[PDB]
């Protein structure tokens, strides 16, 4: 069972070459879908060894509404690098909207409380939305969103996410992207009382870099491994989590892939 | 090729009973899409017939950034009337924020412009993206967006657009939600100067309606038909479209099915 894999071969395969940005060029696909049934295992990628370390500070750091590199640098996760202020600022990304989007009336809304409350007491709600696609602060950003827009579902006391992400670094962004939402999505269920059920990835722009393509072609010569297993000790509050709390069990990843990030 | 009938059949018999909102109940699945080619015909669905007139003038509306049902009225279109104040208001939904949205230096964005502006002038561009998901206004709006967040992609000349849909009234709301953004799409094109490719709809709580599912069963015991086309006059501006300037060519579709709408 490999999602991620398959849609990185098929993009390989069938993308088409475009330009970018990052003048680096990339081949391109448009509306590809991934789904990980998160009971069955942590969708931890095995094909190569990811840097879980990074992935999990990354997502305390965005859950501690910060948009400044330096808590990262402590922990010695330096993902964020190339796009950050010679202050160590990013602008108000992705932590700072989904812990604070400044409302008209100049209160701040932390989507990630209301989430969690409706998981809680109105499970069926439809509307269970966190945004990071703030329109009105987007030029102040380092980066626009990436993983921009997601909404939690609850069927038979089990949580599942849906992330809707409007540009895909399929070598380097998404396999963080994956590990992140599905810790994520571990994270409330463990705060609402729930099990853990099915994360989907929905991508835009999903592309691989013209520099990746050599490490793509290495990673999808390998053979998977089973998926390692997520053990989350007790807070009494998604907040409270530390990376201590965070235990990967039985990952055995294929050796790491270095490849260079676009900036 | 019917990509609506197949999952409006796949959440009849595999959609899991849910209490919801309305009170009405429903069968729900979550995480579905449907992918229409827009070259090969306009996706108005031939296995009931959909009241074009609303969904056209309902996006027209939209594009005027309305949110007052008046305009609708004078157009003879009642879809809205349910939800609206005693005078006509729905608070600030779709239209207001894809034109509107209010930034906190007080200036107003119009979204619409901005991505046909990229479409012109950047179409590699990974940051195509409309938004009617404001955060700070979602208490004042009637109902939140349920055509939350889209995005559009370009190439070799050809317009795609990717909506996320974070519910989904399968049998009364999803016909018009995917004509509505087709029709969207065939505009910005020529507006852009691009020809129609992709239209990918992508949901989220996908839920036929307990008081449906006669209704569905009718539905999917006919045979589908040939789709119509689209023709569309020529306009110096999106916002210069009028009912008139939309053709729909030989549309065929089996007898309307009437259904009660849950409020
Ligand atoms: N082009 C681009 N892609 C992205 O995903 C991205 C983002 C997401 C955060 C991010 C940035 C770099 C790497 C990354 O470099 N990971 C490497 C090294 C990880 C480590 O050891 O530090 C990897 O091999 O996974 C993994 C995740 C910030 N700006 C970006 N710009
Ligand atoms: N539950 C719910 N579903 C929705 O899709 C919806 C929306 C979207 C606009 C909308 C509302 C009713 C109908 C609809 O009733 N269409 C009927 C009649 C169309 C006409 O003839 O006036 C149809 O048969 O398609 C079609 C589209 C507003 N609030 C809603 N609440
Ligand atoms: O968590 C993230 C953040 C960024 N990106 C990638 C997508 C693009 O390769 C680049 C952002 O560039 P633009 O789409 O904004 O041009 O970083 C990801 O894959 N995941
Ligand atoms: O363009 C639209 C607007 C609304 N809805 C449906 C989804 C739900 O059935 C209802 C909104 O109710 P909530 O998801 O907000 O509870 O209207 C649609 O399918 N399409």
């Amino acid at each position: 069972m490999t999602p991620y894999e398959d849609l990185l071969r098929f993009v390989l395969e069938t993308g088409t070459p475009k330009s970018d940005r990052t003048g680096t060029g990339t081949r391109s696909l448009f509306g590809q879908q991934m789904r990980y049934d998160l009971s069955a295992g942590f969708p931890l990628l095995t094909t190569k060894k990811v840097h879980f370390k990074s992935v999990a500070y990354e997502l305390l750091w965005f859950l501690r509404g910060d948009s400044n590199i330096g808590w990262l640098h402590e922990h010695g996760v330096t993902i964020w690098d190339e796009w950050a202020s010679d202050t160590g600022e990013l602008g108000p990304i992705y932590g700072v909207q989904w812990r604070s989007w400044p409302a008209p009336s100049g209160e701040h809304i932390d989507q990630i409380s209301a989430a969690l409350d409706l998981l809680r007491t109105d499970p069926d709600s439809r509307r269970i939305i966190v945004s990071a696609w703030n329109v009105g602060e987007i030029e102040r950003m380092a980066l626009p969103p990436c993983h921009a827009f997601f909404q939690f579902y609850v069927a038979d006391g089990r949580l599942s996410c849906q992330l809707y992400q409007r540009s895909a670094d399929l070598f380097l962004g998404v396999p963080f992207n994956i590990a992140s939402y599905a810790l994520l999505t571990h994270m409330m269920a463990a705060q609402a009382g729930l099990s853990v059920g099915e994360f989907i990835w929905t991508g835009g722009d999903c592309h691989i870099y013209d520099n990746h393509v050599e490490q793509v072609r290495l990673q999808l010569s390998r053979e998977p491994r089973p998926y390692p297993k997520l053990l989350l000790a007790d807070r009494d509050s998604i907040f409270e989590y530390t990376y201590e709390d965070i235990v990967v069990k039985n990952y055995d990843p294929h050796p790491a892939i270095k490849a260079p990030v676009a900036v």
